[PDB]
């Protein structure tokens, strides 16, 4: 299987619409990634915002070829996979390699941020790596437009991954952008300092969010958690959007600042 001059040679991620391969160039060896959709509003809309990502942690576009039901997206690839598969489950990772990763997470965040776009699915699956193990925020399928001629639109539309996602988005009709964002990033960080995630969902009938909001921080995963980073998740994973820290203060944080191995 190829296109135009490129094979596609390996199968390096499944998903809901799609595959995602390895695609090397028959004469040159470069090798990219392609993601590989069958049958396009939607898909429209995520070129558009593919060819706006110029930033050094998030996934360059290439371009695009379209081949009768199949769109095929030409991406800079990540040699390295998955922060998924950096995190060894129950522990986490050291502590110098999550405070380097969340610094490489914020850097893309706010370059995001700053172009107006939220990207709504941050998630370890989401954040890949290149042979320098530098991360790259990946996946713009749920991505949109926050921001545009400088005036903001509040978001309506659920959408993310249960775990990751803020608990204003469950609870109201609409919400800022921003905070959703910076919450998965807080629950990101989790993962890497604790290998296991809080809880199910952050809502009232789950008793891990409660436990959290009543601060009983001897429970797991948060007794893992030395307490620096955990006063940063502190910070973060605060229920009322407006009161959340955003990332101007998280770059302030003590933990945030601390050298590390
Ligand atoms: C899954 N999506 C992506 N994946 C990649 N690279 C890789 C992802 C995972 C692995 C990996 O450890 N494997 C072991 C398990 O069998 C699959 C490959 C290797 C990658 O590269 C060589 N690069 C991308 N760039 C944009 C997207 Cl979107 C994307
Ligand atoms: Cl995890
Ligand atoms: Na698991």
């Amino acid at each position: 299987p190829f296109v135009e001059d490129w094979d596609l040679v390996q199968t390096l991620g499944e998903g809901a619409y799609g595959e995602v391969q390895l695609a090397v160039n028959r004469v040159t060896e470069e090798a990219v990634a392609v993601k590989i959709v069958d049958m396009p509003e939607n898909i429209k809309k995520e070129i558009c915002i593919l060819k706006m990502l110029n930033h050094e942690n998030v996934i360059k576009f290439y371009g695009h070829r379209r081949e009768g039901n199949i769109q095929y997206l030409f991406m800079e690839l990540a040699s390295g996979g998955s922060l998924f598969d950096r995190i060894e489950p129950d522990i986490g990772m050291p502590e110098p390699d999550a405070q380097r990763f969340f610094h490489q997470l914020m850097a893309g965040v706010v370059y995001l941020h700053g172009i107006g776009i939220t990207h709504r699915d941050i998630k370890p699956h989401n954040l890949l790596l290149d042979e320098r193990d530098n991360l790259k925020i990946a996946d713009y399928s749920l991505a949109t437009v926050f921001r545009y001629n400088n005036r903001e639109r509040l978001l309506n539309k659920m959408c993310g991954t249960l775990p990751y996602v803020a608990p204003e988005l469950l609870k109201r009709r609409e919400f800022h952008a921003e905070p959703v964002d910076v919450w998965s990033c807080g629950i990101v960080l989790t993962a890497m300092l604790a290998g296991e995630l809080p809880w199910d969902q952050p809502s009232d009938s789950c008793q891990e969010y409660s436990d959290w909001k009543e601060k009983k921080t001897y429970l797991n995963p948060w007794k893992k958690i030395d307490s620096a980073p955990l006063a940063l998740l502190h910070k973060i994973l605060v229920e009322n959007p407006s009161a959340r820290i955003t990332i101007p203060d998280i770059k302030k944080d003590r933990w945030y600042n601390k050298p590390l191995k």
